[PDB]
């Protein structure tokens, strides 16, 4: 099995931990964050969004014991001190949000790990990979990025649409759940003023590079997409709303049939498909990073259409972080 | 002054009542609904969304007395019994949602009123009017409709964009506040399954004819727009997100300048314009039916752009119901 | 196995259905409500609060098929037409809220069922039973009531406290999740004005007979308790806050030890006990009708103390409805 | 007029600023916080909870100009550098939460201010004052504290009840709105684990010294009260639920009449009284620190009763901070 260390025990670090438990190719052996072991046990055991941990959690002498396995718990602010080799870590899941460049994330390799996967879009030229879009493009690099939750939703859908019908241009909106970077009441957020306003009171317009970033994992779509977001008062699960102009005329039935084929074929497990009367909570826990909502979309004509796709911005992304860890460890 | 009777004391009936108080051309003299006078006084006095009534409210012997004026209170299920002439009603504000055809709403005229304004889109060919779009088209009809809250947001913005640059085609999404037709928890809604799901838990996809209905008040845009909606867990204020292809190339600065000109000129008071870091609560109480958010929109190129416009789906619409009452009473 | 029919497919009807699936002594064979079979399948399959149904749901020719079993689906407004004997129903779970008297609920027996369990407090002298309090008092009656969700929380806790230390007098508050009887925005509720105000905007004071009703299942506490409620913007899970004067002086450690003993002994499975840092979502899905929160309570002195106990007002109650069905079928 | 400087522009700093504008005895002349002037202008202009600022706000060259008055804007981390005398500050409103001891808050006097009012409970023996309870006890001190929002609700009510009937012992619960110290989703809060859980998802048990602190401003009640809190998903307005044993037997009508007398007499303006069907939003903007809810309370007998009182935990407290500034400047 691949021995994984988690750096940062935020939302993504903890949901990656939970998703790792169902896997037989990957073992979390260590967690680093500025939290005591008994508190980490608490955050793992109880989740407001995903329920109680399915398994056993205990602290025996500053060591986490999860389903019988000792997890090493450290609290290093500098990843060079992490001594990953002492616990045998093959790949670090870098989930603090603070080491999104090669210079910073390579400190993990200095500390004894073989490879690193950033759980967010890289801030330099570190390559990005989205499952369903460009995993096959991986060329042995030792530091990679899994891009963002919204890019993971948009890129697989956009590849299906573009491969079958040709995207001339698209604009996307994501109606996005509240996240940890928001405020409970109007508070300070000096780099993003709207984002300081009270999260449960407001529809909050927000920026995103996810649509532009699609052009990085799918360079044929480079320059052809952009978008924005609205944050709304839900705790989890988001939806993209993709408005595209198509080169080849395609009825809505043809679009539906092409997405369903992908979801049952090449993109099984990353792209999903539904025709039911779903709402956002129906995707709480969803492992597909992109579930096409057939009934919700609408076409003006055969070359101009709005497509709707759901994603659990915690769970889907976290599972594909693991998929990327497995893929680069092959 | 124009003597107005309100039929139905729901959200729209009560916010129309409140907005009428600041006006000197219009007096509410009667309210019909299946509510006792003391309960009507209660619903008027306290509003979770808009605060305490600014004025005095008392019940003296089954008569509402609001800022010193007797309001006649009745509870007729059939509008033919309403005897509007006994209290001198010129125009009925028909706000029950149940009499959206000519056959049904004309019962108000049978009962002694001169004209009727439906506070929702008509279900037959009753003409619709949206301020900023086609009030000038009013040709003396005695039963009219003020269309819907979302059409009132979309149509003025779409006229500016189309008059300056030519809309080839557009698709719109409205991120819409929760409304009275939704459920607090998962409950029955047999004509709209998604709409029964718990309103505060969910992003809820929803249908709307508002974009198509733009082609009725602005027939030059007929067939050129459609859209859908998402209901989200906020109590009031909605936003349209309009993705349009433009005939004439127009930079985002040119679009901004053209909307701002309209908001300071022909469409002053219906179309607003802002460049601040607004969120939805900043428009709670907004009287403009459409406030353009300059910072939130985004263009892919000079012919393909996404435009953002805010509306208080209670307050703006309610004020324009009054504007339509005044206009047809001229 | 006991063959059960469900009358009414609201929140309680559906959660009773889900809880029945894990049981081997009880089979739901029929559901009556004014809903088509395909819509019932939809409400069963997707739950905003409890996630996707764990099993299979299909409609084959107006018949529900759930985990392989045909469920008879009818839509009778009058229970005398229900023909329960045609599908072999031993006990009806009466969960519409409309037949809470002997005269009305006996229509189920007229229709071929042996016994009836009302899923709410009876409105006449129909006996009430709360597990942990007075199931042993059941004397063969053919129509019974499982009281209310809040009585099911309060009565087991109050019996432990009173048996060990003697309750002189108590006042309780329940901070209660939003329910189906509330409104999404300020709307009409003529029998309960506060309860019409928008559920997600407000703390809403509310009445309850649950504390008084404790004196019916535990007649030694008759006249010794009363209380009220606040409804708050959460979709599920409530908490009682019980302030009692004690006859025998008892430290908080003694109270803790006595509740823990009950939860591990006589009241195992109905009364739970925790010392963790729980919040309300940690009890979403809880089967115990009363989980004592050791850390949250506080004593002023050894004879005056405030006790805190959690309950999933959907899940716990629904499971004990089944327990009562099993108990009276013995 | 009294020249006031505000240190810290959080929720309390900004609502104190807004409340100061209606006053003619007090002028805010300076604000210190780690925010640029244009951002301070933004936070003042738009409030999710209290609406748009009623007045004019502009930035002219790093100076705030509010309703025509220059406000000095600084960003000192150490209050000794604040040079309050350069702008003529008589009293500092210390609202950062970081200088709640005499040693730390006296740095404001070192910097040229005459007196200091802490906008929270002091952490040393700095005296506390609650209007309606012990303002008359002020003995000329130059550093004081206005205690906490919840003590400001509880102490005036408890004085009325104790003066008329004698409180033997009381236990209180406050159902409290979400605050800035909570998290939007499950996040880190190592000193208070429950308080890290997602604020909009949860009822969250919480500690409070407000009931004990009543015994400091009203020493006759020392040792006679304690309590706890639940945080719930509302953005503003809280309620105390006070369970008391009374020495002198008193019907609920007698309790009502005694609170109403206080609210119309000695405690006019701090203690309010209502018999309407209010919910929490009806007190958004409330200036009374304690509004007795006559209909919501309940008595078990003439010596054991539960009393309900509302407070806007932002607005009421902020106004009494100003009242305390005025009182000590007399």
């Amino acid at each position: 099995t691949i021995k994984v260390g988690i750096n940062g025990f935020g939302r993504i670090g903890r949901i990656v931990f939970r998703a790792a438990q169902k896997r037989s190719d990957i073992e979390i052996v260590a967690i680093n964050d500025l939290l005591d072991a008994d508190y980490m046990a608490y955050m793992l055991k109880y989740d407001s969004t995903h329920g109680r941990f399915d398994g056993t959690v205990e602290v025996k002498d500053g060591h986490l014991i999860v389903n019988g396995k000792k997890i090493r718990v450290t609290a290093e602010r500098d990843p060079a001190n992490l001594k990953w080799d002492e616990v045998g870590v093959d790949v670090v899941a870098e989930a603090t949000g603070l080491f999104l460049t090669d210079e910073t994330a390579r400190k993990h390799i200095t500390a004894g790990a073989k490879k690193v996967v950033m759980t967010g879009p890289s801030k330099d030229n570190t390559p990005m990979f989205v499952k369903g879009a460009n995993f096959d493009k991986y060329a042995g690099q030792d530091i990679v990025s899994n891009a963002s939750c919204t890019t993971n939703c948009l890129a697989p859908l956009a590849k299906v649409i573009n491969d079958n019908f040709g995207i001339i241009e698209g604009l996307m909106t994501t109606v996005h759940a509240t996240t940890a970077t928001q405020k409970t009441v109007d508070g300070p957020s000096h780099k993003d003023w709207r984002g300081g306003r009270g999260a449960s009171q407001n529809i909050i317009p927000s920026s995103t590079g996810a649509a532009k970033a699609v052009g990085k994992v799918l360079p044929e779509l480079n320059g052809k997409l952009t978008g924005m977001a609205f944050r709304v008062p839900t705790p989890n699960v988001s939806v993209v709303d993709l408005t595209v102009r198509l080169e080849k005329a395609a009825t809505y039935e043809q679009i539906k049939a092409a997405v369903k084929a992908a979801a049952e074929g090449e993109m099984k497990g990353v792209l999903g498909y539904t025709e039911d009367d779903v709402v956002s909570t129906d995707f709480n826990g969803e492992v597909c990073t992109s579930v096409f909502d057939a009934k919700a979309g609408i076409a003006l004509n055969d070359n101009f259409v709005k497509l709707v796709s759901w994603y659990d911005n915690e769970t889907g992304y976290s599972n594909k972080v693991l998929d990327l860890i497995a893929h680069i460890s092959k």
